[PDB]
């Protein structure tokens, strides 16, 4: 297995005494995604990347967590939602830092982060420098992270015009939108309801952000765009783009 | 469709509550080594499938688990010296059992059964719900009502224990990934166990104290503190049906209709 | 009649918020380097001065800016590893939002608007904001609204943006002591500017993804992402204005008597 | 150009600290009452426009000033029920402080100067001070050196202190918006002082104890713990020189150039 | 010079022990809790204190102030936080304390400490504050500092000694609050704060596996006892007393050998 | 007793149950005093004052905080020297609260804290700031606390003149010296050894502090003055000014009802 939950810690201590091994840890979040999917998108997408990509350059995947930061209204809806189970910024920062943490007690120097809700970032980022931060005054700094989230490898103009080739808007009307809705129909179909989607133009909001978040800013269904032309094809193009993408920059940035 | 609050929209989670009589259920585990014999998310997995069959059964629904865990014990986990192991501090547990009960609140839920598969989390789990309700109660909320249980607590009857541990048995304490678990983890998750690999030695036994920093020589060299040779798929269903039935029936009294 | 509320008289402060729809503005920068050519306060600067002129035109009142900002990212600041840059944890400049917040809530105040000058302050001030609402609830309070806004993001006219970017714009992404703010400088404090000093060099081009620690080398020398060779007094006050007045209306909408 | 290193390019900065033996000063106010004479900010302003003149004498930097402060105190300052006073909590004071140093460390300074302008402030400075330091011991850092003082303990010479209270001086526990800052006040920034306005009541008396929540009743409705009606501009440039003068020799005996 | 007490020493006293380079240092850690109507509150201060100084007078040990709040007390372990008097800290705050002593007791040099729990609810808060406090010795470059931790009633195992505090059978520590096991100390240590005819003699308490929150009045004995300490008696209390002593004494020389 | 931790639960409940019940609170320090003295004198002394100004005005004394702030070198010699044990701000503050919030739930409305360690001061009040918030958050605002340092009771110049016969450098020089080393000659003699004393010269300090502490700048024993002339006497002298002005503030401030 590529992740570290199904291995005892036997194998999991041979593989990190190999002196080159790579860690993956997902970030997703419990959120609503409209009324098309289910609420762990942002646990589900980062982990099958990250086990796909495990798979092709012999790295180990962590248990992903479940819970991420606050939802925000200009890019996921907005925290007033049902069923979105969000963190305090200073509990996703610590449990990043514990984190990093163990796995330098244990040996391991080379980790990657991929991010699968947006929110997450800036917690992710805190959570990474703080522990480093340690690490260097117990003597450490040789530990290394890369920290990404896989739809920032989908740039690529060819492949952009063939997700939407009616013309792009932007990442930031995404949420439940074409993109993720794709991947999931690829991945888990079973956990995707397409003829649930509301068709409701893309979602707009002035430069600026409002505190009580105010509902009525927000579509309706809680999606900022319409996934009506997603598809697992479409689905397929992105996850193959992403893991290869990924790969070769894990390669890159932890060479042998 | 699922019991699983991850597997809903959030319109049918939605729907699921404003019913008004909505139980939920968090599992509360660890990664953690257990031996040479069992992968180290067992913790996360036996709680959550403990779950999954009292909420089918009673009509709950069961929350995303917590994966990470307090640090493990030398005297009840062999120790947090062990490589694999990764866990979290004690503020940092209890701040998400504290924010994820918040959240709960807000969506109107007020019935919450935590269950945990890591020994060590309890105290943490606590805080996090004391924290959690004082807080609840500074905004108005005084009937957001938590169950808080370890799921092997509900294996007492002595006519159980004499099928599990028929040469006798040492408590709860030396028992880490031994029968109990493994057991469990045979019936539930055998491909997740090795039973071939298991390192067969005697009951760890410790003075009545700790020691800190944690002496690697105070505990089996397979991160085990008994053995679990005589586990088997069969005293796992046994150990199953006792605590999905017990559990089941705990919270239909303490969350009456 | 300044709009400073450091320069009126708590008597004076009193009058303005017990007269009711008063409208409070905090900028939020930080103090980091800004390449060969501007001081290193610019954060703290820009939004002060937007906030003066627009509380001038809608009768708000403007609070003492916070100094320090976030950690400086490399894709978008240059990177934390540069002298000058001196940066808060993120608990304290959320905690420094928080009891503001908390502060005015006390005062009376129920209208906040707060103006970013630092781009990677964002989210610990969405935090701080979340965190200080939550406290208002539990004191019963849930009328006090906060509108947080960074002046560049209403810098979005296609007819300004040609104006600004001729020979075309390749976005905000490395847009760090580049053309916009060494305009707005120039325009605002052209005596803490010297274009002389600016290193004409190509846009900043990193990789789909973050490392840590930070690498120097994939950051120009200079710490700036995109040259500023082109910005001007003229370009400083079409942004102005266009700011300026963007601001104002958003402001008259959210917060109307 | 400046003293004020948010007035200097990151270049120039580290050129400074480069020379090995740069010493950074940093003002810790607060925005709070002064009562119907005075702006709010006059605890920034005040440890500001010193270190200002301190570091031009002596060759030294200023950082921005810390604009809020730690709860304003019945006994010493009104009470933080006033409107205006704007308050940071005692773990946010000591974090910003704690996280300055820490960034200062990381640029190669090592000698830095805290002056504060609010009374309360001060244990909140020294925490962030100790568990800065501590920080830079696990990183093998022991000879960052720090001075904290409040400018106005430079002002003890009982010659002083004649040219400034004739009628007699009843200590600094009453000394809030009264002849000291006010004069000081009408030497730097006139414009935002009016005499007018001052209500010229007797001295506020407390008991040697503080309650808890704060009684409105026991401090002076206008906010001021003494009356400013003598103050004026020339006590106010006296308190000045010797301030600067003082700290200015304070500093360059504990941080002697190399 | 003076004690087995670091507070009753001078500055000069307590370094001329630790200097001598194995000096062990005990430190108490009780709370200020309910014990029914019979007892006073400070029982879990008193008793590990008492241990602590009998211990200490024969192993040659110092014994630091007694931290007198502990964590917030458990239904099924002490009656509940809902009794008045019970005055208790969160967590975080107890862990904090502990952590703070430890790098305190460090930085003097001292090397080797003894925690002496008194309430069962303490545990986990103070051993993350060992392992926090452990954590930043590290990053200062020690080592060698060594903690153990333990509830004096553990050392409580000789079923003989069991049978003759329980004639009748034992029950566990699961009800033992302000039972047998903590009213025989005190008639032992502190009979003028004890009054056996203030007891309230009603059967065992029980409870389900698992709690309740928030807690619920009804499922604990209005007295607060989980038992009965009817039974009660300064002979029973000379007896463990003399047990848990002797029994700390040489796990302590076990653990911290001289140099 | 006066000393809560002497009482049974029913005793207290029925003293907070008269409805007017004031309690008291001493907080110390375990810190070093010169030669003479043992480290324990800032628990011991507001204790000892607080059991009798308690016996006086019937109150009851809550079990006092033994470690307290860190020790300042003008104003306690330093925190580098052995045996003081210091706790950090926010844990002083942390733990003054969780106190305050406990007393609130028992019904209790009354609280004085007496301070015996210069140092504590500010984290007592900080701690006594974010219990209240958190008090009215829960709906309570008739919670009333008075805190004081029991030495700034002795302020009459007479009672000064004499402890202070050849003059006096006030309080600045005063730890370890001949207000608390007299003070405990009459009430802990035992814990005395006057003929320990180092008589050494008044320790002198300029305007301000520095960092790290510089052993140099802090008299060898530990004192900031000799405490050669201290005695019984003088000890006698103090307890009665104390006692009294403190008794007859609580009775003021907190008068029977
Ligand atoms: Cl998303
Ligand atoms: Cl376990
Ligand atoms: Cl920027
Ligand atoms: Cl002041
Ligand atoms: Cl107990
Ligand atoms: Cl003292
Ligand atoms: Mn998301
Ligand atoms: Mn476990
Ligand atoms: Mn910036
Ligand atoms: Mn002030
Ligand atoms: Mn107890
Ligand atoms: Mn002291
Ligand atoms: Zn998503
Ligand atoms: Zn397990
Ligand atoms: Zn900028
Ligand atoms: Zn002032
Ligand atoms: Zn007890
Ligand atoms: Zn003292």
């Amino acid at each position: 297995s590529v992740f570290v939950g199904e291995l005892t810690w036997k194998e999991y201590e041979a593989r990190v005494a190999a002196g080159d091994c790579v860690l993956m840890l997902p970030v997703g979040a419990l959120e609503q995604h409209g009324h098309h999917m289910c609420m762990n998108v942002d646990v589900l997408l980062p982990t099958a990347v990250c086990k796909r990509v495990a798979e092709r350059i012999g790295a180990l995947v962590m248990p992903g967590l479940q819970y991420g930061y606050k939802s925000q209204q200009k890019s996921g809806g907005g925290n007033h939602f049902p069923g979105t189970t969000s963190l305090d910024g200073a509990t996703l920062t610590g449990t990043v830092q514990d984190i990093i943490r163990e796995l330098a007690r244990h040996g391991a120097r080379r980790l990657v982060l991929m991010n699968g809700h947006y929110q997450n970032s800036m917690f992710i980022v805190e959570g990474i420098d703080l522990a480093l931060r340690e690490l260097r005054y117990a003597g450490i700094q040789d530990f290394k992270v890369v920290v990404l989230s896989y739809w920032d490898f989908v740039k690529d103009p060819a492949v952009i015009q063939q997700l939407y080739p009616e013309g792009f808007l932007g990442w930031d009307i995404e949420h439940g939108g074409v993109f993720e809705t794709s991947l999931m129909l690829a991945l888990y179909p079973d956990l995707v309801d397409l003829d649930r989607v509301v068709d409701h133009p893309p979602a707009t909001f002035p430069p600026y952000d409002v505190f009580p978040v105010d509902p009525a800013r927000t579509p309706a269904p809680g999606t900022l765009s319409s996934a009506k032309t997603a598809s697992r094809e479409k689905g397929e193009l992105i996850l193959e783009v992403c893991v290869q993408g990924i790969a070769d920059a894990i390669r890159e940035e932890f060479p042998p």
